């Protein structure tokens, strides 16, 4: 089971960690940290084929400190990982499934 | 008039329960109670034929304990249910109607 | 400019008052009262002809106390609203456009 | 970087300011601070051609003071953008990219 931390401590606008490696069918918990909103969208343009992108996103606003969001993912691949909010400021991540 | 509770008092990832029988048009109040955010999803594969999931489904997030959301349904048949955010954890029930 | 309350000061899932005449271009002010969440959903099959029923929809919830949505309908014609989330407990209203 | 607060100190449903121009490539921070709920939508009547309006929207609704969204536009042109909660209200700006 994998954590990433939605907003950095010092409040960056991160992914922490940006980069993780799990295992196909592995859980992956998103907290929600700080620097809210936040949300989970997978990039349409940058999954594996077959997968459907809108389907393991999570496009509604988490607006609180602890609130968690979790996904198991099976195709192996890569998968860029943005927030919608801060976009703009390069806040975004790379899953990799083995 | 069914209840179910969205989060277990021990703040477990559940439909408290999530099993139930209703009658047709009988009420069922879903409320918010412990680890937000939740959401409720009919399953486009598991609901009665010629019945429009995403009209009884109530996507937009429940942050708040007490928040209510009410449904009725008149279809007999199972009608499988999962909390988008929480899918990865297992948070999913079951809806008999008859 | 006409005023409807989301909720009874008792709580009760209605509009406040549930049936009201503005003229046409007259400001139209929702404002969020108790029982959260409300949303403000016109309905596809009672909406005149012509009006695009998803545009002057409302349908993020409104989780807090005074949250305001302010809409100006100008086709003349009776519109039909509920709120998704109460639409099983009867929560629906009726405006009249002239 | 271009600073756009959304409501104005004495609760006016106003982006302030509600004209601004950027370079292209600049970041455009949209800071929630009055008169909640707030949104930011592109309108699909005004954007350069080949801009994907819904793209560069963030519909989801800032509910909190301090929230913020950051976007940066590229393709050159005056873009219209409003609040869909306060379109009623007059809630809309002008953003020119250069
Ligand atoms: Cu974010
Ligand atoms: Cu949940
Ligand atoms: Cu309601
Ligand atoms: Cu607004």
């Amino acid at each position: 089971a994998a954590i990433v931390k939605l907003g950095g401590d010092d409040g960056s606008l991160a992914f922490v960690p940006n980069n993780i490696t799990v295992g196909a069918g592995e859980s992956i918990e998103f907290i929600n940290n700080a620097g809210f909103p936040h949300n989970i969208v997978f990039d349409e343009d940058a999954v594996p084929a077959g997968v459907d992108a809108d389907a393991i996103s999570a496009e509604d606003y988490l607006n609180s400190k602890g609130q968690t969001v979790v996904r198991k993912l099976t195709t192996p691949g890569t998968y860029g990982v943005y927030c919608d909010p801060h976009s703009g400021a390069g806040m975004k991540m790379t899953i990799t499934v083995q």
